[PDB]
């Protein structure tokens, strides 16, 4: 698995749900998103490209306390990614893939993008806030 704990002065339920929208998150984290079709609320397909490595993923979003956990399977593996409430002002996030080859190829794609997401959490999601009027 990969992780990042990410630090907020944003309201972070508001983070939270964020996250829950696939059309957020999966561009934000997956290597090389060109494609999202995001429809119905909890269902997202995506394309994306890495290295020489072209993959089309889809998958599901479900909402817990404190958790938001999405499921997802592609031509390259199948796995979850996790976003935990840790308390007011912390999240972690968790991406656990099935495929060893892959996820050691796209690891450093996913670590950059988990850096530049901590690094620019509260100007992101600020900006976000202000396109989705919450």
């Amino acid at each position: 698995k990969v992780e990042k704990e990410i630090k907020t002065n944003q309201d972070i339920d508001v983070v939270m749900t964020i996250f829950s929208d696939p059309a957020f998150t999966i561009p934000q984290i997956f290597p090389g998103i060109a494609s999202i079709k995001c429809i119905e609320p909890e269902i997202f397909e995506a394309e994306g490209k890495f290295l020489a490595f072209s993959y089309k993923v889809k998958g599901r979003v479900y909402k817990g306390v404190d958790e938001v956990r999405i499921i997802y399977d592609s031509d390259r593996g199948n796995g979850i990614l996790y976003i935990r409430k840790k308390d007011n002002n912390t999240l972690q996030i968790i991406l656990e893939h099935d495929n060893k080859l892959t996820a050691f190829l796209g690891k450093p794609y996913v670590s950059s993008n988990l850096d530049r997401l901590a690094e620019n959490i509260d100007e992101i999601i600020r900006l976000e806030r202000i396109k989705r009027k919450i």
